[PDB]
């Protein structure tokens, strides 16, 4: 069995650079399956699609493999100054057009990109898990702020529409960050409020697996242990 990971610098090998790392690098130790980390820094649901990276997973995924998809950090902003990452606003079948990189691009909503990827994989027999984005440092200001982005609820919506599994990685990470406290969580964010140090990436991976165990996600079948701190939500 293979587990394919799709996401951004919060998941990817080498993180956002400068000594940071992504949570996907800490998962294989806890799974009896092979992990393929196809996350890449800087990507959004839009740009991951445009670059053919969902298609590349589709080519190689087979029945019974898992695909975990987690976007949101790079999906906001303004199409008026199109950075190639921002999705069209909305939750459904809305379309936006913008010239980017020499093309008048057709741009979908965040849920539509995820639903489309999910359909591709599901029709081949893969088990798709959509996961909400991780939080930026919720202790940046010295007290704890739980401020989910719109992309958290959008991932849940996309899973419901596509008929696949949802894991609320956001909430499980923010729950453990609240309990770890100001000093420790700030130490996970060495250069900015997004990219985690190796210790933080490990915590973030553990929180994904806590969510899986607590929610009963299908991936539980390949987990090697359930010994993770925190509580079920
Ligand atoms: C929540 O946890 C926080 C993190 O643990 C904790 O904040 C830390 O508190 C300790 C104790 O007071 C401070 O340690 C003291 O630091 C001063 C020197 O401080 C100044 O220099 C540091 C280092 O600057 C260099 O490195 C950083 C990081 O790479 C660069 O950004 C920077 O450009 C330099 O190269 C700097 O981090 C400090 O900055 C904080 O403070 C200034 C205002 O004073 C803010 O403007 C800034 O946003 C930031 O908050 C500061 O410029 C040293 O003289 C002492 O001996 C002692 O070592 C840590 O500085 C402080 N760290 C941070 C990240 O804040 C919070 O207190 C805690 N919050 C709550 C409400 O409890
Ligand atoms: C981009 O394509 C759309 C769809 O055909 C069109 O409405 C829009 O005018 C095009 N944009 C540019 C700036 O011409």
């Amino acid at each position: 069995t293979t587990v394919y990971l799709a996401g951004d610098s919060t998941m990817a090998k080498n993180g956002g650079g400068s000594g940071t790392n992504g949570w996907g690098e800490y998962l294989a130790s806890y799974l009896s399956a092979t992990v393929v980390n196809d996350a890449v820094a800087g990507r959004s649901a839009r740009s991951y699609t445009r670059e053919g990276r969902f298609e590349n997973i589709a080519d190689v995924v087979t029945a019974g493999d898992y695909v975990i998809v987690e976007f949101g950090h790079n999906d906001g902003g303004s199409l008026s100054t199109d950075n190639g990452r921002t999705d069209c606003s909305g939750t459904g079948a809305e379309v936006c057009y913008s010239v980017y990189d020499g093309v008048n691009e057709t741009i979908l909503t965040f849920p539509a990109y995820l639903e489309n990827a999910a359909k591709l994989f599901t029709a081949k027999g893969a088990k798709v898990i959509l996961s909400s984005q991780t939080p930026n440092n919720p202790w940046e200001t010295g007290t704890f702020v739980n401020s989910p982005t719109r992309f958290v609820e959008y991932a849940e919506l996309a899973a419901e529409v596509a008929g696949v599994e949802y894991v609320d990685h956001w909430s499980y990470v923010d729950s453990i960050y609240e309990t770890l406290g100001n000093a420790t969580v700030n130490s996970y964010f060495p250069i900015d409020h997004t990219h985690t140090s190796p210790a933080g990436a490990e915590v973030v991976a553990e929180a994904f697996l806590k969510a899986v165990v607590c929610t009963g996600t299908s991936l539980k079948s390949v987990l090697t242990t359930t010994s993770f701190e925190g509580t079920c939500l």
